[PDB]
Formats: structure tokens, C-alpha cells, sequence
């Protein structure tokens, strides 16, 4: 577990932590004290902190939002729904209609909350970005669906879109508001880095889950894979600062101006590195 990125966190987990509650509450994606309880326990506030260290206030907000939907989704597919591509599509479908227009009061609830979170997240953005953005959420719900066919190379390709890093990296753009050079996020480059970024958050959950899941996987496909797992994102880390140091030069070729090399070392940082590292921190 060598990653050479520096820990960081929001100084505002604080208030952020401590008001989660109240977003969910009102889109009735929790009805029940227990239910919030389990919520808090989950630590997801804290979670999106490690995520957005560079975001306060009302942006940070978001991000714990994002956090938060996303457990929240996540959990009603740990039942019947997600052994059944047809149902979980047909969930699937509600959500994902948000990114085309206004949803019908008669949504279900996992959906309007979804449909908030991306109003705010698109907003104050380049239309080419929304575009962008919504293009991956759409994997990102492709993904479940294709999940959903449970009724390595093999493996990676589909945990891929259902991690659901790239909504989260996404957002970091929204939450500090900038935007990499869309010319530069195209590139080989930046493409293997943030390739990278979702296989470390995919390998780690994967280790952390390992009990839970077992007991019901990466690990499975016992006490040598998680050796060369660990030993993958080693070598995956060295690869990825590998990358960055390209970056420079990738800059040049994508004749970026100031700004623009200020908004892709932004990227960098607090949106590619804090990925990684934050999912890290908080695993443990």
C-alpha cells in the first residue's frame, strides 16, 4: 500500500458530518431513526470529506450528498431486484431519465433524490460538461444492469462502470468549481491514470468487503491473491506517478494555456489524486 499522495480531508467534515441527515431526510430516501442511524454509521459525510478536501460549505454538501445517494441506491439492489436485470433496469431507467429532463412527482424517490443531486452538480458548468458528466452516469447504471447478470480481465471490465468512481471524480470538478481542459481529460495519459484510479478503488473495496461477500468477489477468481492484489496497486501507484510526471508534456502537446494548466493540475490533485487516496483513509 505504497501511495505516495498525502491524506488529506475538508476542514469542514465538521458541519458537513453533522448535517447529512437533513438532505436525505426531506427526499425521502430515509423514513426511519434506525434507518438514519445506519446511515451515520456508515461514515459517508466523512467519506465524500476525504474525496473534496479542497470543498466547503454548500459544494462539500453536494459531495456528502453524492456519498450518500449512493449507498442509498446501492442497498436497493441487495435483494431480489439485483439478481433480475429486467427489475433492476427498470429502476435503472427512472433514475437515469433525471439526465434527460424533469421527472414525474410519481418517480420513485431514489430517483428525485438522484435527479437533485445532478441538478446542482450540472449547474455552473459548460454545457459540454454536463454532457460529459451524464455520459458517465449512464455507464455508470449501464454498469448495474450488466451486474445484474449474476443469475480477472473478466472481472474488471464490468466492476468497472458499477464502482462508480468516475460520477465521484466528476463531482470533484463540479465541487471546486473548474474543469480540466476537455482536450486534456481525452488523453492516453490522463485516460490510464484515472483507468488506475478506479482499479485501486476497485482492488481495496474488494479486500474490505472480502468478509461480507464471502460469507454470501476479486479476491475469490486465498492468502497469495491478496498478496499480488496488494502488489497490483503498488505497481499501479508507481505507474500512475509515473504518469504524472508525463503530464507536463502532455500539456504542451495540448498547447494549454495558464489557466488550463492550472485547472488540469487542479484536476490532479484534488480531483485524481484524492480519489485514490481518500478511498484509502477511509477504508481503514
Amino acid at each position: 500500500f505504497h501511495i505516495p499522495l498525502p491524506g488529506r480531508q475538508s476542514p469542514d467534515h465538521a458541519r458537513a458530518e453533522a448535517e447529512q441527515l437533513a438532505w436525505p431526510r426531506s427526499l425521502g430516501l430515509i423514513r426511519s431513526d434506525a434507518a438514519a442511524e445506519r446511515h451515520l454509521r456508515g461514515g459517508y459525510a466523512d467519506l465524500a470529506s476525504r474525496f473534496y478536501p479542497h470543498a466547503t460549505g454548500a459544494d462539500l454538501d453536494l459531495g456528502v450528498d453524492l456519498m450518500s445517494w449512493f449507498f442509498l441506491f446501492d442497498d436497493l439492489f441487495d435483494g431480489p431486484r439485483g439478481e433480475n436485470p429486467e427489475d433492476t433496469k427498470q429502476l435503472t431507467d427512472q433514475v437515469a431519465a433525471a439526465l434527460d429532463g424533469p421527472l414525474p412527482d410519481t418517480a420513485p424517490p431514489i430517483a428525485h433524490g438522484f435527479a437533485d443531486i445532478w441538478r446542482r452538480t450540472c449547474e455552473g458548468m459548460t454545457p459540454a460538461w454536463c454532457a460529459r458528466s451524464a455520459r458517465h452516469w449512464r455507464n455508470y447504471f449501464d454498469g448495474y444492469v450488466d451486474e445484474a447478470e449474476s443469475r480477472a480481465a473478466q472481472y474488471l471490465a464490468m466492476r468497472r462502470h458499477t464502482i462508480g468512481v468516475q460520477p465521484t471524480v466528476d463531482l470533484a470538478e463540479r465541487a471546486g468549481r473548474f474543469e480540466v481542459p476537455h482536450r486534456v481529460f481525452d488523453s492516453a495519459v490522463m485516460s490510464a491514470m484515472l483507468q488506475i484510479a478506479v482499479d485501486v478503488n476497485l482492488l481495496l473495496l474488494d479486500i474490505a468487503s472480502l468478509e461480507k461477500e464471502e460469507a454470501r468477489n476479486m479476491v475469490m477468481i486465498k492468502s497469495r491473491s491478496v498478496s499480488h492484489m496488494q502488489n497490483e496497486v503498488r505497481a499501479r501507484l508507481e505507474q500512475y506517478l509515473l504518469l504524472e510526471s508525463c503530464l507536463p508534456k502532455v500539456g504542451e502537446i495540448y498547447q494549454l494555456d495558464t489557466a488550463e494548466r492550472e485547472a488540469l493540475e487542479r484536476y490532479r490533485t484534488d480531483a485524481v489524486r484524492t480519489v485514490i487516496r481518500g478511498s484509502y483513509d477511509w477504508h481503514r
